[PDB]
DNA sequence: TGCATCCGACAGAAAAATTTTCCTGAATTTTGTATAAGTAGCTACAAAATTCTCGTATTAATGCGTTTTTTGCATAGAGAATATGCGTTTTTTGCA
C-alpha cells in the first residue's frame, strides 16, 4: 500500500455572503449550528473525519439534511446563507463571487486526539507508479500543491 | 194418401315331360404351313490418337549445427512486518 499523505490541512467551513461566521470570521464548530450546518454523508469517511472536525467545538455532528450536491450547496446558500462543509485547501475559495465575499479562517480542530486532519493521500503500488506519468508527476502534483 | 217396417279311397294304362346321350353340321379354346422382304447384327477395317514407359530436371522434402530465445535459475532488496517500547491506555480495586 505505502500510506502516504501528501498533506493535511486543517478544516474550516463556508461562511457567506451574509454569514455571521462571515460575521464570525473563525470557525469552531458550535459556530456553524449557529447557522444552519448541515452535515455531509454518514457512513461516507470524509464525514467520518469531519465528525471530529465539526464534533469537538461545542458541537456534534448533526448530519440532518445534505442534498449530497455541491450545486444545492449554493442553490440555498445563494439565497446568501446556508451553510456546510468545505475544507482548509479550498477554503482559501470560500470567499468568492459577488453575493459573497467571505469570512477565511484556519482551523478549530480540538478534534485532534493523535494525529486527525483529513488528508490528501496518494497511496500507491511500483506497477502503478512504474512510468513517468503517476510515479514522477503524481509525487510532483502531491508536492506542487500551494495555497494558490 | 199418411203411419209402420226394414234395409243400406284306390289301382291300371297310356301320354307327356324333364334330363341324358350319341350323331351331325357350324365355322371356333383357336393355331398351322413357306415364301420373300427387311430388320438387325457380325466381320472387317480405319488410325491417330492417348497413354505407358524410360530418362532427365528442378524442386520440394528432410536432417542438422547453429542462431538467438524462452523459460527455468539464483541470490538481492524492500516494505512493511514485527519488538522494544515507553507511554499511553484500558483494566481492576475499595469508599459513600
Amino acid at each position: 500500500m505505502v500510506v502516504e499523505v501528501l498533506y493535511d490541512e486543517p478544516i474550516e467551513l463556508l461562511t457567506a455572503a451574509n454569514h455571521p461566521l462571515a460575521a464570525y470570521e473563525r470557525v469552531p464548530w458550535s459556530e456553524l449550528v449557529r447557522y444552519p450546518q448541515v452535515v455531509f454523508k454518514d457512513g461516507y469517511g470524509m464525514q467520518r473525519l469531519v465528525q471530529e472536525k465539526f464534533e469537538r467545538l461545542e458541537a456534534t455532528l448533526q448530519a440532518a439534511l445534505e442534498v449530497n450536491t455541491l450545486d444545492a450547496f449554493r442553490g440555498v446558500v445563494r439565497q446568501g446563507e446556508l451553510i456546510a462543509l468545505l475544507p482548509s485547501s479550498a477554503l482559501v475559495e470560500a470567499r468568492l463571487d459577488p453575493t459573497l465575499a467571505v469570512r477565511p479562517l484556519a482551523n478549530s480542530a480540538l478534534p485532534e486526539n493523535s494525529g486527525l486532519t483529513r488528508r490528501v493521500v496518494m497511496v500507491t503500488t511500483q506497477d502503478r507508479l512504474q512510468i513517468p506519468p503517476i510515479k514522477h508527476f503524481w509525487q510532483l502534483v502531491r508536492e506542487n500543491i500551494p495555497p494558490i
